[PDB]
């Protein structure tokens, strides 16, 4: 898929933006929003063709509510507001957010023109609320020093775990994206021993092995992440997550942002997380690391979108 | 579609070569030629295997007159010779040609190699009648510095728009490409100033952004050459264009060359251009860029072009 | 097909690592190599993820021997140990091997990496049998001096070449893989001039063009490994040879590696490489070539791979 | 030079970071601060061996301020803290710094890190005034669109502009290097045409051809920026000015940094800047673009910086 | 050393151009020529700077009738036209330049821009007279199939070998350059024999290593071209020649463009090239490549030639 | 210093040969060798030339006895046999070799490609006695799993450490090296924390930090291996290491090389890593690798290496 919006299965690159715009309640401001999102392909192209290889991508998110004031005749069976959380130690915030444009590319510059081009063409229709430069970090490591993305399904898992399918047949194709803006302790997770932050995340810091059945905690990150229902079939989410930061203000982040055919899948993870399974029994991540955004999106296929107005 | 003859899809190259030649009157040069045509795939690898990334492309394409010839009672629907136009300034000749050969790689010794390699394997069969070496020119500018390619399809679009379908099923997976060398007229053009430019083209100079409606002329290169059928459907077409030129010759060109599943569409597009829309409202372009060749090949699929002879 | 196990379809890479394995006779053993098989896209994920490229691959295959081990409830049709081959001249022996891990990648870390992980993780359960380091030699020649790989199928007939399909639907999405190491005698070859090499493999050396008909030899390596049916259809493997060796002592080697939907196929290459067609008329690539080795394993795909 | 603080003379990056730090009273603070940048091959080392390429280096700069605090008997010629400007229509500020570290490389990463791994060693002795991640914007061209660093010297003619030699013989090998963080007004300067801004300039705007002496406005950047003394010798600078921005704070910058073996020359260029020449006919650039920094650092040689303290 | 004119020692790229032009009678002509390339970094770095790694060079080459036009106060010591050759069978004719532009870069487009601008800024100044685009082909190879460039000198022997030092300092740090754009007959070249084309260049073709002293023939380019002093020190010459031509017209040809501080060793190595060493012994390359251009410049200084 | 046999101080690269060869005793042999590699860069040509980077480098080594067979009346100051080292648990043997090549390329196939033309050129002249491929490991790291190499000197330093100079001045620009070929036992390293294994080597494993000196042991790999003298003047060597192994073989390893103007260097180096300091405080990553070669060379300059014979 060269220069086609709402690619989600892209594989991962060396640059990133991520931006989180609120809508005008004008219905001046609507209409130039859809006119926007609904030619994306546009300014897309206009950018993304100035470079041989095509890397740039942009997948455009519509937040639930502004979604009905588009759309009201049409809702995807899961979309909604992002579900905010209060657990035992942490809680993650639900804050504002109508339009996502996640975008991906082999260098920073046409990442930031087709942003640019986004937010002008945009002009006070929408207002930027949240905005994040991510960042390849070494050999694809989060700023926690762990090699990040690794269990990702990829292929037609990758599509299953990913793309509306039959089971929501007028939405073929489309996703729901969440991501949170997570900051993180530096000094603390650093007082840690390498075994320690192993023992939280579960797998080897260096070699990104995941730790055998018997020395996993059943609090590591990824057993908490790991998700069987019934019949004992596993339920994967596709994560897109890049690190940035700020040297003088000393944060060091990580963006996440994972896609799901349905965000249960998506939102039990975050439960499982924040509350803890056993009940109590949560994600030591997060005691390193705390949600400043959180936020719920739905990705529409390339023809969803292109009709919108 | 790795070192497979007749991928008309491939995103845009480095380096290409446009061969165009004539066949001999005899048996045995249109035996030779169907030899050479229908085993493309031999020198194809023969040099694009050399190259580790397998970048090298090669499309091959058979005049109207020549498909007679060796295929009389089966023809493709909508296969004539190229179809000249005359307005009362610019015109689009018609002009002889048989075989093209559309090499694409990433460099130019491939390119070259094989091109070499056909034009040996055809020897007195046939004669190269117009030969053009492409190259890319900055960030996929043209010669009279605009992004060039912008607006063509990718994915499911090109295919859709550039490859015969259930219409005509006996060909389908062929197309309809068609040729014309350009050069233009530097001096004139560069009496413009950027703002015309950007009005006889539809889009902005350097930031290569579409003109928004109000400003955008209605005989601009990009207004004449949309095609919105009554029912609203727009219908595309894919180009390969490339620079190419000769600095002692004062040659500075554009070789255009367009692919379609239906050569209606380009051709309704070359006569919006030469003739206007309304009628005498011509693109500007032409003012700029003269027209010396013009050719029109079918190309068919793998398995039709395998059969010949 | 990024970071997937059983990529029979990766195009050629700069670098990769053929191993082949021995099992333990144990059932502990037998359930160790089954659990290290069956997770393989864990390390192939656990290494390859590091890549920003993603060029990473894997495929395992399985010996029949081994695979009745761990499944005598079904077999692929065509699963069975590597057929030795005496011929007039030459001979290509059937040598031990329970399972091959074939690796490739664009950086040799990555394959060696990925080797160290899988041999760590396999323990006392297995032992390596054989092991070479291909690389990718100039613009993709083999130390004999000829472009290698050139008439490999592509994209669509590269799937029906190697691919199982309709014809074994249990094991569709699987294959057949046959591996030789072969050890050139580098002088010998050498004493022939270019001319007389080409007429060997039947194509030109420095450009890589097929020989025309009649100056190709009815022994040459392109004549004999042109396998064409009685109704005319042509059936074709795919080769991922890459060249290795040793400059001490004075090993180099064609790591010839084949796949194919019905190893038949390539099984009637090799007796018609090593026994002539028509008989005595062998390929003439033997007399600078020596197979030490022989193995042939069924390639199972994701699914059934993942269900061991 | 791989790896080596104190290379001035390195080509230009994809990527850069700019930071300036003020220092703590204290003389733990001031001892601190001294191992840090005394010992900087350590870090750079350490981060910049990780990528084969070894593109990483370290520009280390101290504040006269500062310099004073930790070499009493010694200083260079020039070192003075930045001399601020007060023109017609626009003002240069000169605001706080003690040390600059110039960092470039390949990647982000490779610089965020180093910047991670200074920060984290200096801890509480110093605090992070400016911060900015500068960025190639595609043929290398600042946000205003045009080919940024085109005239800079290289080679023999680089070292000549840019490295203190036998005029000062015991700081030789060091530079004086100027950093302005520039912000720009985009809606302003859109307003103008290309050629508007190519006066304005002094160059073509795509193709990066200098105008002609006839056609080159008195007060073009480019003619107050070029430098002749008396005896008819020009005096040259060497930029290596990157682009930066925040798209939701609307911030598109031009990250000034000039390096010379006498800041003489470059604050003559600010004054013909500012003031004008003839005053009062100033540069239209600072129409289009405020100062919000404005400092000024001694480059010492490697030898010199090594031993401090 | 980047974006620099007159750096004759950079190393082989993807692609050049080569530009030679005849300036106009007129006293005007003369000022817009030295205008323009006087300031040749101008253009230069208005292209070269538009690439991250700066590839892009330029060399300017002035002829002697010319270099007379603006300089009869000093000259070169060697500076003088190009010496035609008429050889028992073959012959090297001279031909007409004023100046040459000697352009590489890693791209194309790169190349070509310079000359757009520097075709256009000279204006009716000048005419081009020979234009032709160089271009790598596969492993450093020339359209007859060997390496080529192989045994240039490097670094420091590349300086001594190239640069004019101390024997003509008013000109040090100049060079001088000699041009000829040869055409092949690749039939003829074809109905030889590997062997024979390594006997006539004087290595294996796709290995590049040198004939021994007893395998090498005493017509070999390789040992015609080699010139030892009779202290028994080599000369050398440094090339950076490309292939070109046209599929089209058949032109299939390799640029030759030789620089040396001293052009007597580059005109002794085509003396002994053209009518042979002993006469009548010339180089058998000649029997497939004939001369279509030949033209000496002399390559100022930077220094030098910023103030033409 | 582009494809010129003795190259010492080349980047690091991607790929390596070392060989280690044994001279026949005959006079034929001898007269051989010395034609071979006072003629190295007829290989160095022929091979390198055919990758446009250039990036092939090939240093040639003498061992001392073979030296005196060939340059009896003239012997650069220092040369002599490895100096073996016997300490309590762990020792460094020294083992037979006339001639080393080290050979670094960007990509296998050229040094082996060399390999085999000098191996093919020294017929029977020569027997290798060892061989080892190596190659780079993630980002610069051994096998042990450290980052590796992080402090050898650049630029002047590294001449002023690793080429003869006025000291020997027959021999300018020469050097002495020596080699060992390490194997490690992975499971023993693999028992020790990362924290413990840090406490080893004298930097942290993950970052590649120098560990201050308070929590710096004193056996540490990185304090026994500096090497200051009673004048406080440091002594820096130049390594060029690289891993390599054997899955089947369960080889993992650390080819040691270190070039120094003065073996004196790195042999005092071995004797505080072998023999510890104070006596018995040996370095702790000699518990988990066991060196199998220990061989010193003589690295002429080219002029002295042209001359052979
Ligand atoms: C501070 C934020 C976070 C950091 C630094 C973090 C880091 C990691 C790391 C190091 C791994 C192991 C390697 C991999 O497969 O990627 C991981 C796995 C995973 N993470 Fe997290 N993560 C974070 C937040 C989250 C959140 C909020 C979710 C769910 C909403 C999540 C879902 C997962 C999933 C599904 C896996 C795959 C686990 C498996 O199946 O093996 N991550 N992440
Ligand atoms: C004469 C030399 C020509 C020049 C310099 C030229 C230039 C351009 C440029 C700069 C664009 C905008 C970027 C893009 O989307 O490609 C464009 C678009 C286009 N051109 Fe031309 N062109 C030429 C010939 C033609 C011809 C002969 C045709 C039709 C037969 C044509 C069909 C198009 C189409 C279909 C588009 C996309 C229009 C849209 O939907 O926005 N081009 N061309
Ligand atoms: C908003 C800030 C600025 C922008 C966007 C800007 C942009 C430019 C551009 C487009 C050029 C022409 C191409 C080139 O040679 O780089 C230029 C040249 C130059 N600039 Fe500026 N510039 C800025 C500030 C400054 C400042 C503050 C100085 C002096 C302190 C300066 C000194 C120069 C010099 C010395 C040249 C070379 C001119 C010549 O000799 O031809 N720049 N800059
Ligand atoms: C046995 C296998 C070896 C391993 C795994 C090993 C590992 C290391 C590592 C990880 C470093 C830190 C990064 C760097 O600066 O290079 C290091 C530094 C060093 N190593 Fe070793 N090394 C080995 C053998 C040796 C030997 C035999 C010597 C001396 C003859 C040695 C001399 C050094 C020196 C001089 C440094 C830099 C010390 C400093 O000034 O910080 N290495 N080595
Ligand atoms: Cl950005
Ligand atoms: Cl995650
Ligand atoms: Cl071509
Ligand atoms: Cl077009
Ligand atoms: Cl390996
Ligand atoms: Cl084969
Ligand atoms: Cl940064
Ligand atoms: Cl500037
Ligand atoms: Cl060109
Ligand atoms: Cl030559
Ligand atoms: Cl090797
Ligand atoms: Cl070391």
């Amino acid at each position: 898929a060269r220069l086609a919006p709402q690619a989600v299965l892209t594989p991962p690159s060396a640059a990133s933006l991520f931006l989180v715009l609120v809508a005008g309640d004008s219905d001046d401001d609507r209409a130039t929003v859809c006119d926007v999102i609904s030619g994306i392909d546009g300014p897309l192209k206009a950018v993304g063709f100035r470079e041989l290889a095509g890397s740039l991508s942009c997948v455009v998110g519509v937040g639930a509510q502004f979604w009905d004031r588009v759309s009201a005749s049409s809702k995807p069976a899961h979309l909604h507001p992002f579900v905010p959380l209060s657990g035992p130690v942490h809680s993650a915030p639900s804050t504002p957010g109508d339009l996502l444009f996640h975008i991906k590319a082999a260098r920073k510059d046409l990442c930031f023109e087709l942003g640019r081009q986004i937010v002008s063409a945009l002009g006070s229709a929408a207002t930027v609320v949240d905005e994040v430069h991510g960042f390849r970090y070494f050999d694809s490591r989060d700023l926690l020093g762990f090699v990040a993305g690794t269990e990702n399904p990829t292929d037609d898992d990758a599509a299953d775990s990913a793309l509306i399918g039959d089971e929501d047949p007028d939405f073929r194709g489309g996703s729901y994206v969440i991501v949170q803006k997570y900051l993180h302790d530096m000094s603390a997770w650093n007082t840690l021993s390498t075994e320690e932050q192993e023992r939280v995340i579960g797998r080897t810091k260096l070699e990104n092995v995941e730790l055998d059945d018997d020395a996993q905690p059943s609090n590591s990150h990824v057993t908490l992440n790991t998700i069987v229902d019934d019949d004992g079939v596993e339920h994967d989410i596709l994560r897109d997550n890049m690190a940035f930061g700020s040297l003088g203000e000393a944060e060091y982040g990580t963006y996440f942002i994972g896609y799901a055919k349905d965000p249960a899948v998506t939102e039990l993870m975050l439960r499982r997380m924040f509350l803890g399974e056993p009940p109590g029994n949560y994600d030591r991540v997060l005691d390193f690391s705390t949600a400043a955004t959180g936020t719920l999106f739905f990705v529409p296929s390339r023809d969803v979108l292109e009709s919108l107005g």
